[PDB]
């Protein structure tokens, strides 16, 4: 089922809010972000909508900057961030199959009161953004969650 | 961009059979999310795209398992601090990400292609790993043909 936990303190998070809810909104913001060929992770999305994603800790100001000015189009209520974020993982070929994996995870950080603020998931591995100051503290509790 | 042929599962899938559940109204004392999940989880359902963008929780269930879903989620709505609506008329869009030098570029497309149709997104959930999207079911033809256009299948 899960086999390792991964962790990751290269990312940042980055949030623009209240957007426009009509086609191509996605687009425009992404597309902003991937000509200045900056690597984007995570994307998290929903009259208005939220649109959340991740960039490697290093691309934490042009990103915003690059967002910045093209607030114009887009037309945005709020552009923040954080640089503060971590993601970790379970990963484990064979998986998919094992349900109470998001649940697990869920439950194994609320015990010990560490917000999620973002998740992913796969077959091969999944994922949670939180604060840093949790990667340790998260590493070694959902290591022992899952029996190492 | 040679990233979608890359993708070792080059492709776009396409899932009619989803469903999605908005559990709204939910306060942040302890770990109400888990009672959410675990709830559904019990009852052997798989889950997908889990959202929380003070804030509500939204997910997605193989069509085939939301009138159970919102079922259990109900006989335990006033156990669970909870207000509220789900939705069986979406389609799930993905492509997976395992093998693409970048994800980005493909993920910016799959947003162009359906904004060019007028088809909006109604929730996107990707990583690295994979890239997901929800429209409405209708769409699904017309995705599908702009979509297999646009990446040459
Ligand atoms: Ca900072
Ligand atoms: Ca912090």
């Amino acid at each position: 089922a899960v086999t390792g936990i991964a962790f990751d303190k290269n990312q940042a998070r980055i949030n623009v809010r209240g957007v426009p809810d009509k086609p191509g909104v996605a687009y425009q913001i992404l597309g902003a972000v991937a000509d200045a060929n900056i690597e984007v992770d995570m994307i998290i999305q929903n009259g208005t909508t939220d649109f959340s994603f991740t960039v490697p800790r290093g691309d934490y100001k042009q990103t915003l900057e690059i967002l910045s000015e093209r607030q114009d189009s887009i037309g945005a209520a709020s552009i923040d961030g954080d640089d503060t974020v971590c993601k970790v993982s379970a990963v484990g070929l064979g998986m998919r199959s094992h349900v109470g994996v998001a649940a697990k995870i869920f439950r194994t950080l609320a015990e010990e009161g560490i917000n999620i603020q973002m998740i992913s998931t796969s077959e091969i591995k999944v994922s949670v953004l939180i604060d840093e100051k949790y990667m340790e503290l998260a590493t070694r509790v959902l290591h022992k969650a899952f029996n190492l």
